[PDB]
RNA sequence: CCACAGAUCCCACCCGGGUUGAUGAACGA
């Protein structure tokens, strides 16, 4: 036991090399050495007059470095009981040090504000420095190790990330890296029909592709001070490689963006609303050859993926265009928006081939292709089921007590699986209109999408910051439900 | 596959040239 006569609060627990038996205890205000064989208590320092926050191995003997909260890195010798140097880095506080290995005598230095900073030892000179790395309000560097015997340093924060860096035989060089999103992810979609990929888009204002297969691999698409937040994501994996694949909406701006699924990488056409209004919703044609973008002044614009060129523009909605999506066959084109309208277009002309008016301002729309349905949500908590060749409302669905978050069909057009504030997940069976199956969770889910197979479902929370992942089991019952929905903790983190 | 480097190239500024010559131009105290 360190009472608080013999020393400070316990920041850190190290054994130097060679010393037999002995575990140096660095506290907040000083540094201890006990013999853990007789618990003697062997030496203890003189007191630190400022807070240590971090302590390290040097690769010499009797030497600790010791950070403390004003950014001074202490050279301390055990045996002597004495500071050999000390080492000032202005207005920095230390989260980590590390000694370099490999035949250079280097010092690194993590700090709480995502900074890394490389000094050498032998010409006492700042070598270099890595700023912000690591987000700061996630704790910045919270960790940095150069691996022994290599010029490779190891770097990871709270921010989702683990880095890699390398000092070639001169600045230190990004290597590889692994990470996913910093803030739950915010628009989930499934790239491909092999399920391979999954694209994933978060208010960390970045653009990730995350692999569904056993390596867990992923990368983040590349944006070569990040683009705005995305507010609605398409793609479509018909013309991968070919041209441009994914259409992005970001907050507050009024053109739409590309990206390539290929290369991973934004792509080179934007998309403009061309009413002054913002990008509130876009869509993709299953060919791939056509990019749909809806303005919040109402208008709906039909883009060439492959030129980039503005093909056709229509204006029917007076208010956000919510959805907009097309038939499998490009003949008919389907919107929704705030004014509570849905629109119905003739593909190859212009014409407008028909209007509804719903109840309530519509917030969203899921279209199924394979059996022309697509569903709207609606502000009075409803879920509208419409047939797009006799232009009509087939079903509508109660239940949610709250906003929904999100819905998808499941790939053959038996259910409708739908999220929302209440925070529950419920199963809707469309020749009945009832709710079959409901999940209660003790954490939002703000996404909810079927694999184009049917085997899977994803779904996106809001805390967490990856992608939960359920096996759908029923690949079943047409009774309703009510109170008897099921309290079902989210997926085992340690699973595969 | 991207990333990043590389050097080149310009490219335009920038400087000096330069209004007290840029150019190329085949010898014979």
């Amino acid at each position: 036991t360190v009472t608080e006569i013999q020393g400070g609060e316990i920041v850190s627990l190290q054994h130097l090399a060679t010393y037999l038996n002995k575990l140096t205890v660095v506290t907040k205000s000083n540094v201890l050495l006990f013999n853990v064989r007789t618990g003697k208590l062997v030496f203890t320092s003189n007191e630190f007059p400022d807070q240590i926050t971090t302590a390290e191995p040097a690769p010499v003997l009797d030497i600790i470095a010791l950070g403390t909260v004003t950014g001074e890195v202490i050279m301390f010798n055990m045996r002597k009981g004495k500071r050999i140097r000390t080492i000032k880095i202005p207005q920095s506080r230390i989260s980590s040090l590390s000694f370099r290995t490999d035949g250079s005598s280097h010092l690194s230095v993590g700090t709480s504000s995502g900074d890394l900073i490389f000094y050498d030892l032998d010409r006492r000179s700042r070598i270099h420095v890595l700023k912000n790395i690591h987000r700061e309000s996630y704790g910045g560097v919270t960790q940095a190790t150069f691996l022994n015997g290599q010029p490779i340093i190891v770097t990871s924060g709270g921010d989702n990330s683990l880095k890699e860096y390398v000092f070639d035989p001169q600045p230190p060089r990004y290597l590889r890296s692994r990470g996913g999103h910093s803030q739950p992810p915010s628009y989930i979609a499934f790239a491909d029909s092999q399920s391979h990929f999954m694209l994933s888009a978060s208010k960390d204002r970045s653009l990730w592709s995350f692999s569904l297969r056993k390596d867990a691999q992923s990368q983040e698409m590349s944006q070569r001070s990040k683009f705005p937040e995305i507010v609605a994501l398409a793609i479509e994996n018909a013309r991968i490689g070919e041209w441009e694949n994914i259409i992005t909406a970001h907050k507050d701006e009024k053109f739409a963006r590309t990206w390539d699924m290929r290369n991973k990488r934004v792509g080179r056409w934007t998309f403009d609303t061309t009413d002054d209004g913002f990008v509130k919703s876009v869509a993709m044609s299953q060919c791939g050859n056509f990019g749909f973008i809806g303005s919040s002044n109402g208008s709906i614009t039909i883009y060439n993926m492959q030129s980039g060129i503005l093909r056709k523009k229509y204006k029917l909605h007076k208010r956000a265009v919510t959805g907009i999506s097309l038939d499998g066959m490009n003949r008919k084109m389907v919107s929704c928006g705030l004014d509570g309208i849905v629109g119905f277009y003739d593909f190859n002309k212009s014409t407008l081939l028909g209007k509804l008016k719903l109840d309530a301002p519509i917030t969203a729309m899921v279209y199924h292709r394979s059996s022309d349905l697509f569903a709207l949500a609606l502000d009075d908590l409803s879920i509208v089921v419409i047939d797009a060749v006799t232009q009509r409302v087939v079903r509508q669905l109660w239940g949610h007590s709250n906003r929904i978050t999100a819905f998808d069909f499941s790939p053959e057009g038996r259910w409708i699986v739908s999220a929302s504030l209440d925070s529950t997940i419920r199963t809707w069976d469309l020749p009945t209109g009832g709710c079959i199956d409901g999940i209660i969770v003790d954490n939002v889910a703000t996404n909810v999408k079927f694999s184009p197979n049917g085997d899977l479902l994803a779904t996106t929370h809001v805390t967490g910051n990856g992608i939960c992942i359920w096996t759908n089991r029923a690949q079943s019952t047409r009774t309703i439900d009510e109170s008897e929905f099921a309290r079902m903790a989210l997926p085992s983190t340690s699973v595969r």
